């Protein structure tokens, strides 16, 4: 009965006192079909569901930057490669000619 | 909000005008979160959901056993190791010793 959403839009929004600096990202899941759910979604032996990756508790934080928790770190770390957008677009290239977008506005977008 | 079924006990009484001549057998996710969820469930870029492999129109057929849509060759087939059961846990004891089960009565319980 699980039904996956293709496209989501991932925003800072959510964060109710807070002033985003860049706009909403557009995250497909069709183009990321080859990687297993479980390599992003890496916390699934521990819930037993899928949940968002900003849920409270988990990459919540917005006012501190450099810790596992920060929004930021989270998404364009390069010291991961597994899970972070930048760190494996990055990785990408390594392994020969990607698309897979590394510009800022190439993922942010509206 | 998705929420993942440990323990899954898949059953022959599904098939109406049938009669089941091996017992129940209960699939338990745990054992197998190793594993790609896409790579047991090979049809999700098919339907965006995950769903029963034996699902009308999938592997439902129950009175050919030679078939791929055959309930008998899906899941006994060593032809096939990265999604059938027995096709698995036999390929595993080629890489060392293992205990996924081959016997009959280890898998079919109650
Ligand atoms: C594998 C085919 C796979 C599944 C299954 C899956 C599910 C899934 C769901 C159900 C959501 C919505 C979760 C919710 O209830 O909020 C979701 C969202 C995102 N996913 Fe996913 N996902 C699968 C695979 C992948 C892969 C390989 C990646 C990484 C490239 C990935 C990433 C994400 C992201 C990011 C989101 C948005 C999360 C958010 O905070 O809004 N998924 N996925
Ligand atoms: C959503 C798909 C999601 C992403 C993306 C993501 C990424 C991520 C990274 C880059 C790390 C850093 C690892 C490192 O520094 O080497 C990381 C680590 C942890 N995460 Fe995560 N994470 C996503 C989702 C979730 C969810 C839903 C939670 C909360 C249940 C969560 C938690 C954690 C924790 C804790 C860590 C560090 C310890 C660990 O278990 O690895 N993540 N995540
Ligand atoms: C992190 C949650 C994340 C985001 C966001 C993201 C975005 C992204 C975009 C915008 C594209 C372009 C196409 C599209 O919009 O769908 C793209 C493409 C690829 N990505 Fe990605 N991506 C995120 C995460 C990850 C992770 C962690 C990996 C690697 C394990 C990954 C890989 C790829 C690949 C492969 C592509 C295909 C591009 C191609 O050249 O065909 N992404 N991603
Ligand atoms: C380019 C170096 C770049 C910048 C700068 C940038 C900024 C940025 C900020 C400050 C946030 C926090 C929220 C805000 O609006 O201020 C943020 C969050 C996310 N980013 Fe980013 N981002 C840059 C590049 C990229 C690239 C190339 C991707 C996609 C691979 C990407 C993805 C994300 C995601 C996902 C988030 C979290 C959700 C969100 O707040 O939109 N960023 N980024
Ligand atoms: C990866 C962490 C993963 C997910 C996600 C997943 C989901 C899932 C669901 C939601 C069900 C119930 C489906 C329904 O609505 O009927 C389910 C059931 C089974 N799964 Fe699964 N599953 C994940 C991973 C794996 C792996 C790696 C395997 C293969 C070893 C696997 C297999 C199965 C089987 C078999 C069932 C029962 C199907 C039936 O016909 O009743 N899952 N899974
Ligand atoms: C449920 C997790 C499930 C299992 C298990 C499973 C196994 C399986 C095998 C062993 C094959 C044979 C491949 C070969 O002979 O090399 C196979 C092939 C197909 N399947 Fe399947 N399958 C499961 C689930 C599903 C579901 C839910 C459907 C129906 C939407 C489905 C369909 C098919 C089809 C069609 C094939 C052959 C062609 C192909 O796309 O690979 N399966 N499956
Ligand atoms: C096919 C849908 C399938 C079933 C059914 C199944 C059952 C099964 C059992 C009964 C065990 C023993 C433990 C338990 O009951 O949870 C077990 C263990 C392992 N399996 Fe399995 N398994 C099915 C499918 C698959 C597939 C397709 C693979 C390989 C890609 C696989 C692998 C394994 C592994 C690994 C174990 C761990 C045993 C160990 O020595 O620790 N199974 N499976
Ligand atoms: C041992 C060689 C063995 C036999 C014999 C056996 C039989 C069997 C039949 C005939 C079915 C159809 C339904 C019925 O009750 O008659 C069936 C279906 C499944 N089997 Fe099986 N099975 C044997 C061994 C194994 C092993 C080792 C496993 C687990 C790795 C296994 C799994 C399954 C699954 C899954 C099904 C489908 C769901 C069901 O009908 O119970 N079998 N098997």
């Amino acid at each position: 009965t699980f039904e996956i959403p293709e496209s989501v839009t991932m925003s800072p929004k959510q964060f109710e006192g807070y002033t985003p600096k860049k706009g909403d990202v557009t995250f497909n899941h069709a183009s990321h079909m080859d990687i297993a759910c479980q390599q992003c979604h890496h916390t699934v032996p521990d819930t037993y569901t899928i949940e968002s990756c900003m849920t409270e508790g988990c990459h919540d934080n917005i006012k501190e930057r450099t810790e596992i928790s920060s929004v930021y770190r989270t998404f364009h770390t390069t010291k991961d490669s597994e899970k972070s957008c930048v760190g494996c677009h990055r990785e990408l290239k390594r392994q020969g000619p990607s698309d897979a977008p590394l510009a800022c506005n190439s993922c942010h977008v509206q």
